[PDB]
């Protein structure tokens, strides 16, 4: 019930204790451990409001005050007259801040407290949330020097009213099949892209076509908008000695930007808010790049490497990895775009994990998710035991909502 | 109840039915996973159950379930436990149990070779010299001059717990570590507190940076003896790289044979404390783990200076590209030497389509994500994007506390 965790590089032990206040479930039991699988009224209501209060009002010292009581009293009666309630400015800023804080996969969690958070509570039309968007695109991405943010549209009512955002990420490219079988682009978006063309999108039939948003206010039928594109930051992909790299014809975008989450706060759901930060190298260099069902490129970068691919153990698709990802991280700093390398995001990760230890009483992490996808034990969280479990409030996964619009 | 898995690169959906037999507990709750904490005199009552359990596993698996050769087993058994508290296993049912304990070892990519594994019967030892004798018996077997062959141990049975077999040694073959005055340490720093008993046990050590340590061997519950192993018998690879020339001058080597001494396999209820079994490497384990771990030998500095990479910002990655070098390296030599070897893209695959065959015949295939990817290149090996369940089957390998931290010395 106190639990301990050991970092076996440096014997450094911590005590967790945050993990009591556990209250989502996991999907493990006694008998079955579920660490890599993917997905493992006003009743209900009334308690998620309450848990999340006493926390706020306890963050801001203020825990059994007046203030506090009083507030505990005004949602209480607005739960039971309007069968729900509004999040005071203050207390939205404070649930997104703590869902990035509590939100066990992200390895960039040491910045969870620099997020500056744009209220589009008051929005109602698809053409606002574009607006919106677009805003919050510009102000992220800063010309290259980016900064973190979230943009929150109107929380679930009776769910039959939703602000959904289509796109899984705010800006990705589209993907395309073709007559020989195979795919132009990004294998990942073939879904997503049809449904464009098929609501109407003039798609230029490329490899680096940056997608329309698709935009759901109030439960509507969604509208396409393509992105201002001098707002779609972009970057070439060019190596540091590999002169040949650059007629690869690689370019990747500067923006990470999650778009399909669903936030939870004090138990009222947002089911839109789009929200960004920056790229770890690897996310683009391994993920993007070279998983066999995305670009795939590992084969033709190390034949332009001229490397022996005659047998797997002469370990030519690591070395070809290795340059790749050598080649994003150039290409960002030289065209002065943030990005940060796997080094020295685990590095700051586990000082932030110690904070989290002695600030907080631990730090929930999901060591499959935080472990980089290349490398893995040359950095430090890879030695790092580290204890999974949910805390509120929270980004949940969401259903792709075509499954779950009617149309 | 049925439960799916995913492979996210292949969208292939597996159901495993085999966790419903599990009965060990994982360590983690509804309320908090476990799964990357590396640690999460028995009675009369508790053992027919599990020896029960275990003779119906194993009359199942010969197709004698119910047949009057079982009944009989059973009451024999049965019988043996009430009147001496304990039980022997047959030869049969000790071969099947050791192959099963490796079946269901969750966290070892290797088991599709499982059913490929040479049993030694050490169960009349009844002395350290002896077990000497028996391991170095092992290691010339396994070691096979390169052509490595999969093999266990197995010596008596724990007893009323003061009587246990302990190898001391946590693998057969390991190179000492000793600090040195000034924090530096010289060969191996896992092992520097075992060389320590070892010398403390009465060892001469030639103190350079790859001494073989000599075994330290537990018989019946006594006091361990120190043992060298018949240099003969060591199979070593001096590590150089196919283009590099100046890589051999690093002045590297590693042994052939990976044998875990430290284990516990438990099988229908009993404990064998000391059961040393061997395979072959994957190259990771020798060219990321052992050489690259800041822990262990920590030669990414030296690589890298020696490739004259910018070494003044983590980004160029020349930890990166120096770790992708040794490991070339590592799986070069053992090819050159003919000294068996997998490297990780070929271990990942095999074990996919060990995992899957085993979802179609046995209805699940444990398996530890957490460990069975491979520390390098995670995500571009086919298990990185598998979906596994881990439950804990026996028979089963477990991990026992150093013996140093429990023996009473007899002095
Ligand atoms: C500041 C730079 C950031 C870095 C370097 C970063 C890092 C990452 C990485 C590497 C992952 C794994 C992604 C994958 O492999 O799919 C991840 C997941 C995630 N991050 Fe971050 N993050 C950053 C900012 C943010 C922000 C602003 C938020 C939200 C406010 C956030 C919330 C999340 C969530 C909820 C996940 C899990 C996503 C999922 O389950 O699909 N991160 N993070
Ligand atoms: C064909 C040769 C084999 C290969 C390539 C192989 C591969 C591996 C690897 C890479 C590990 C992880 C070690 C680590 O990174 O810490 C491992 C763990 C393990 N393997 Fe194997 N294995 C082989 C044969 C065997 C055999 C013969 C057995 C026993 C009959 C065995 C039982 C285990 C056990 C019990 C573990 C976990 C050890 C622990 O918890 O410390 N393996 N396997
Ligand atoms: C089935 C499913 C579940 C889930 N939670 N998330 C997904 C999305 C999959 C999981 N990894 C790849 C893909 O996610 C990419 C979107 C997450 C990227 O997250 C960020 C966000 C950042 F701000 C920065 C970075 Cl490097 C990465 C799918
Ligand atoms: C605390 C702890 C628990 C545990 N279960 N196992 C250990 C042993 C640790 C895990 N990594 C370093 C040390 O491993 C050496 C033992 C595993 C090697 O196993 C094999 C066996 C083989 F036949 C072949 C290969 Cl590549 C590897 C430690
Ligand atoms: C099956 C496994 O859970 C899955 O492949 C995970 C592994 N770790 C991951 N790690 C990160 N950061 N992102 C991912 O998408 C995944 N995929
Ligand atoms: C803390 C963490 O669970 C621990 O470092 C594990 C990670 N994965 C591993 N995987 C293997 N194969 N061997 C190990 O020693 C470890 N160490
Ligand atoms: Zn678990």
């Amino acid at each position: 019930r106190f639990l301990k965790v050991k970092n076996w590089e440096t014997d450094v032990v911590l005590t967790d204790t945050l993990h009591l206040k556990s209250t989502l479930e996991t999907g493990c039991t006694e008998h079955i451990c579920m660490g890599s699988i993917m997905l493992p009224t006003k009743d209900q209501l009334f308690p998620l409001a309450k848990e999340f209060l006493d926390q706020y009002y306890s963050s801001i010292k203020r825990f059994g005050s007046k203030a506090h009581m009083d507030r505990l009293e005004e949602v209480n009666k607005e739960i039971e007259s309007t069968s729900t309630y509004q999040l005071k400015d203050t207390e939205l800023i404070y649930g997104a801040k703590h869902a990035w804080r509590n939100a066990s996969r992200c390895v960039g969690r040491i910045q969870w407290s620099k997020l500056q958070v744009f209220d589009a509570r008051d929005c109602t039309t698809a053409h606002g949330m574009f607006n919106y968007i677009c805003n919050h695109v510009k102000y992220a991405t800063n010309k290259g020097n980016l900064r973190s943010a979230i943009t929150i549209f109107p929380q679930r009512t009776d769910g039959k009213h939703d602000f959904r955002v289509w796109n899984s990420q705010l800006i990705r490219y589209a993907g395309y099949k073709q007559p020989d079988g195979s795919t132009l682009g990004d294998p990942a978006n073939v879904q997503f892209t049809e449904i464009c063309i098929q609501q109407g999108w003039k798609a230029p039939r490329g490899r680096f076509d940056v997608l329309p948003l698709l935009l759901q206010a109030n439960g509507n039928d969604p509208e396409l908008f393509q992105i201002p594109p001098e707002l779609v930051l972009e970057v070439p992909i060019r190596h540091p000695k590999f002169d040949w790299f650059k007629d690869l014809g690689l370019k990747w975008y500067g923006l990470p930007a999650v778009s399909n989450m669903l936030l939870e706060i004090g138990g009222l759901e947002f089911s839109a808010c789009p929200f960004s930060g920056w790229y770890m190298g690897t996310e683009i260099g391994v993920r993007d790049y070279c998983d066999n069902s995305r670009y795939n490129i590992l084969e033709e970068v190390a034949k332009k490497m001229d490397l022996d691919m005659r047998k797997t153990s002469s370990l030519w698709k690591d070395q070809a990895l290795v340059e790749i990802n050598i080649a994003v991280l150039y290409s960002f700093q030289s065209d002065k775009v943030t990005i940060v390398d796997h080094h020295s995001a685990t590095e700051s990760f586990i000082k932030h994990m110690e904070n989290e230890y002695r600030c907080r009483g631990g730090c929930p992490a999901d060591w499959v998710w935080i472990v980089p996808p290349m490398s893995g034990s040359i950095t430090p969280v890879f030695h790092q035991e580290m204890l999974n479990y949910r805390l509120t409030p929270s980004f949940e996964y969401q259903p792709d909502p075509w499954n779950t619009h009617v149309w």
